[PDB]
């Protein structure tokens, strides 16, 4: 069950305005057959161009939207379009390039997925609404075959050149001519009626319509991230460490702790509120508090409404005491609240473009974000950076400048002088925070919150 059948039917219907004519009976084998390439009987782990949703989701790093549209079908030039926005125009002889023939067309495709997926992915999937001059527009920028290796490293080969006759890597890929082993998935399989625009302007009023190739690539790859990550969810799916992952999380977790340990010393409420992951543990088991959980899932595609989790009759009392929202994305959070809200706006190669507005953000799992919205902290006000221990000034077992800073909030630095343990794990702490917050997480609290408060929890 793992590989899509190239004996696997495919609905021709969506062909038929630009190859009229076409069969109502195919199969994957014909079709890549008549996209002009030859699987050739091959066992060796490339069985078929064309994927399951199931792998696509795995291989959702991959995803770029193609789409191409006649200009005036080797009468004519054609539009060629991806997701990165950007827009070639091929002759046979919002980015929008002037037309110029193949040969120089296809090095240009292969530097633009180099740096787009060299971070990403180990392969491209062109994600479609296929008409027709997509599919037959392949032949003159993909080669396929037997799997490869980079010839420069140990990485799947992506890319190949004419000129020397090799294999390369998106990082080794300079000069490079063709796309190598691409894979692709046609959203119109999937079973929708009605066009692109129609089904994509259902979910998502960010992305518009100019009529041009790059904005029917955007709208593609957004309507499936919508079917795939918005509507459907799957937090059973794995995905590859290519980047800080494990920084970025042990962060979150020495940030939470110290927050929260913080919040409650400064302003001893009685109970916490603990709202969103339903696997959450107390991030600070040592506080006095009433420590009162409520479950609700990451929101994956609008935020929900304050209204609809709290009233509707708990500890009913959300007033009393602190709520805590630690990636629980809601509308508007009340004034009693520490918050932890990932930024859609951040750029990484942790968050992918998303839906109406909202990411894609793949750490370990995938977790589509609703929008940023700056009037949810409307009742709070961004959390400032400081670092509070109450641990022992005792260094134990760094090669070490003196800390001056107003933000170490340490016996020690009462004191006067800042000791070289709290000096060492200000440094640390400070680093993780800086972390978790290029990382695109950002922080607010209720409007009391006063680290001067925090001083006479020494005396
Ligand atoms: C990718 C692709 C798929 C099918 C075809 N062509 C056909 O099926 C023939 C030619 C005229 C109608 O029947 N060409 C390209
Ligand atoms: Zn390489
Ligand atoms: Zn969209
Ligand atoms: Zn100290």
């Amino acid at each position: 069950p793992t590989h899509l059948s190239v004996d696997t039917k495919f609905k021709t219907e969506g062909l038929c305005v630009d190859i009229p004519g076409i069969p109502k009976d195919m199969t994957y084998r014909r079709l890549i057959s008549m996209m002009g390439f030859k699987m050739n009987y091959q066992v060796n782990g490339y069985p078929n161009m064309f994927i399951t949703r199931e792998e696509a989701i795995r291989h959702v790093r991959a995803w770029i939207g193609f789409d191409v549209e006649g200009c005036h079908g080797t009468n004519l030039p054609l539009q060629l379009g991806f997701s990165t926005g950007v827009n070639l125009v091929a002759v046979p002889t919002p980015l929008m390039y002037k037309g110029l023939p193949w040969n120089v067309v296809r090095i240009k495709i292969v530097q633009m997925l180099s740096d787009t997926l060299k971070n990403l992915s180990d392969r491209v999937v062109f994600v479609l609404w296929a008409h027709g001059f997509e599919l037959t527009s392949m032949k003159y920028f993909v080669k396929i075959g037997p799997e490869r290796t980079c010839c420069l490293c140990d990485r799947r080969a992506t890319c190949f050149s004419t000129a020397s006759d090799t294999y390369a890597c998106w990082h080794h890929s300079i000069g490079f001519d063709y796309v190598y082993n691409p894979f692709m998935i046609d959203v119109q399989q999937w079973g929708f009626t009605g066009n692109l625009q129609s089904n994509h302007d259902l979910y998502c009023q960010v992305h518009g319509n100019a009529h041009v190739a790059s904005c029917d690539a955007i709208m593609t790859r957004c309507l499936a991230v919508h079917e795939c990550f918005v509507k459907r969810v799957d937090w059973t799916i794995e995905y590859p460490i290519i980047g800080d992952e494990l920084k970025i999380n042990a962060a979150c977790r020495k940030v939470q702790h110290m927050v929260v340990k913080a919040a409650l010393l400064a302003d001893k409420f009685p109970v916490l509120h603990d709202i969103g992951n339903p696997k959450a543990i107390k991030c600070v088991p040592q506080a006095d508090v009433e420590w009162k959980f409520y479950d609700a899932q990451p929101c994956s595609d609008k935020a929900y409404k304050i209204e609809e989790l709290f009233y509707s009759y708990h500890s009913d009392k959300f007033t009393d005491g602190v709520c805590l929202f630690w990636n629980c994305n809601v509308d508007r959070y009340p004034a009693n609240s520490i918050v932890c809200r990932f930024d859609t706006r951040v750029l990484s190669n942790l968050n992918l473009p998303g839906c109406d507005g909202g990411s894609l953000y793949v750490n370990k799992h995938a977790f589509h974000t609703p929008a940023f919205d700056k009037s949810a902290f409307v009742n709070l006000k961004q959390l400032p950076f400081f670092y509070y221990s109450d641990s022992p000034c005792e260094s134990h077992g760094i090669d070490y400048v003196p800390l001056k800073s107003a933000t170490c909030i340490t016996r020690c630095n009462l004191g006067g002088a800042v000791c070289r343990h709290h000096a060492n794990e200000y440094r640390l702490y400070l680093d993780a925070y800086n972390m978790m917050i290029s990382a695109g997480f950002s922080l607010w609290v209720y409007k009391q919150f006063d680290t001067y408060n925090l001083w006479n929890t020494f005396t």
